[PDB]
């Protein structure tokens, strides 16, 4: 119920988080040692918003001194400020501190809700597009550097373990709707991570076939999406069901809502009828050129991973109850 004892995957995440971040500027190679004028831009701008928009809405949310130094703090390093705070908590929890529940560790918990929030917002701020371009820049010149795939990696390990903290902080951070175990939310990373690697994989072979097609298909899903969530406090709704379509883009965003065996499924044969189309048409469109007979294991590789993450998806539905 209370006493935490496990900080140390509460620590994973500010290590994923600082790793994700890390990896992302030290693509500063891209304009230092290998200048590329678009490709640093782009990594760059991705960089600079997820960087800025959790700093911004973090200061959105005891002398003129602690506030320099509080405000110091969030212009750095705010959410890894958060997460040492929520560790802090925890710890201050655990030693004393027999107070009313008005703030015994429900501030712990209301400080890992509102790091979660941001990491999500950081994540599909900066790493859902950091992955996508890095995997349009690896396809376009095919130039695998250890670093773009590290890069990649931390992007991807960030994207779904912020799926995952979410969760766990949803179905945490609120009376009711029992809380989920790591044991849990690792499975509910890895479905994340496969489902999320076979369609950005599949974004950027669309992409390097025809990013003008692929620009509409974007907009198109997330209108879609959009509309479908709409369909299913007055424009703050709507404004969050957009969210939630921008969401759908890359991953499930897993509302309960009671039943929810009929979204997911129709969810899923749409994101799997797309990536099915996308890698018909560029292995149509990939012939000329470089006629690439190991692209057999590029496209086999894609499926075997999103069958996997399918699995784990069944697997954590299944066993969790």
């Amino acid at each position: 119920r209370y006493s935490l004892w496990d900080c140390l995957w509460i620590l994973a995440a500010v290590a994923v988080y600082f790793a994700d971040v890390g990896t992302d500027v030290w693509l500063a190679v891209d304009y230092y040692l290998r200048g590329q004028r678009w490709w640093f831009g782009l990594t760059l701008f991705f960089v600079v918003l997820g960087s800025l928009s959790v700093q911004v809405f973090s200061f959105r949310w005891s002398f003129c001194i602690w506030l320099l130094q509080s405000l110091i703090h969030i212009l750095q390093l705010g959410q890894i400020w958060r997460y040492f705070h929520t560790i802090y908590l925890g710890i201050r929890s655990r030693q004393s501190g027999e107070n009313d529940r008005w703030r015994f560790y429900w501030k712990m918990v209301y400080e890992y809700a509102d790091v979660s929030m941001l990491h999500l917002l950081a994540t599909f701020l900066e790493s859902a597009p950091q992955l996508v371009l890095q995997l349009c820049i690896i396809v376009q010149t095919h130039s695998l550097q250890a670093l773009q795939g590290f890069t990649a990696a931390a992007s991807l390990v960030s994207l779904a373990w912020a799926l995952a903290s979410y969760q766990k902080a949803l179905r945490d951070s609120r009376d009711d709707k029992k809380p989920i175990s790591y044991m849990a939310v690792i499975i509910q990373f890895c479905w994340h991570f496969f489902t999320i690697a076979a369609r950005v994989i599949t974004f950027a072979l669309f992409a390097s076939v025809f990013q003008l097609y692929f620009g509409i298909f974007i907009v198109l899903h997330w209108c879609i999406m959009t509309f479908w969530i709409v369909h299913c406090t007055k424009w703050e709704e709507i404004v969050f069901d957009m969210v939630v379509g921008i969401i759908y883009i890359f991953s499930w965003f897993n509302v309960k809502e009671g039943r929810t065996r009929c979204r997911l499924f129709i969810y899923y044969f749409v994101i799997l009828l797309e990536n099915t189309a996308l890698s018909a048409l560029w292995y149509l469109y990939k012939a000329p050129q470089i006629a690439d007979a190991f692209a057999i294991p590029a496209l086999c590789v894609v499926f075997s991973s999103f069958l996997t993450g399918v699995v784990f998806m069944l697997m954590y539905y299944a066993f969790f109850h």
